[PDB]
């Protein structure tokens, strides 16, 4: 009975290691879902350079295409089954408004150390990646999937 699902991939605007789950993920299995990048924080949308994740990321190993990050709505809860939390700032807001009978669960990936791409040097795109997939083995494998 293995099916597939969907982790929310959120770090702070969809940018910093959101848009590398989809790449690492997509390549990890080939095309199916667990992976749902998302947001709390419609602050840095619009704008910031990602060439160069995008790029490491086709240099390293990631599939991808856009990142537009949006701000998160209310189905990310009924829109997946799991909802991944990079930076524990999301986890902690993200449960600040979740409600009391949903259908969906909410883990964290990494502490607040690996991926942490800040935007100034390519201190991020080595780690994000690293982490983004040094992290969906043990994640993944063990989130009800393989």
């Amino acid at each position: 009975a293995a099916e597939k699902k969907a982790v929310l991939f959120v770090c702070l605007g969809n940018i910093c290691r959101s848009p590398a789950c989809e790449g690492i993920c997509r390549d990890m299995v080939g095309d199916k879902l667990i992976i749902d990048s998302a947001a709390t924080s419609g602050f840095h949308v619009g704008q910031s350079p990602d060439t160069r994740s995008q790029k490491v990321c086709k240099s390293n190993g990631v599939d991808i295409s856009k990142q537009r990050a949006r701000q998160i709505t209310k189905a990310d809860f009924s829109k997946f089954d799991v909802i991944a939390a990079l930076d524990q700032s999301i986890l902690s807001d993200i449960n600040s408004m979740k409600p009391s009978n949903c259908r969906a669960k909410v883990v964290l990936f990494n502490p607040p150390n690996g991926v942490d791409d800040p935007y100034y040097s390519s201190d991020g795109f080595p780690t994000m990646f690293a982490s983004i997939s040094k992290e969906m083995k043990p994640f993944l494998t063990e989130h009800g999937l393989i």
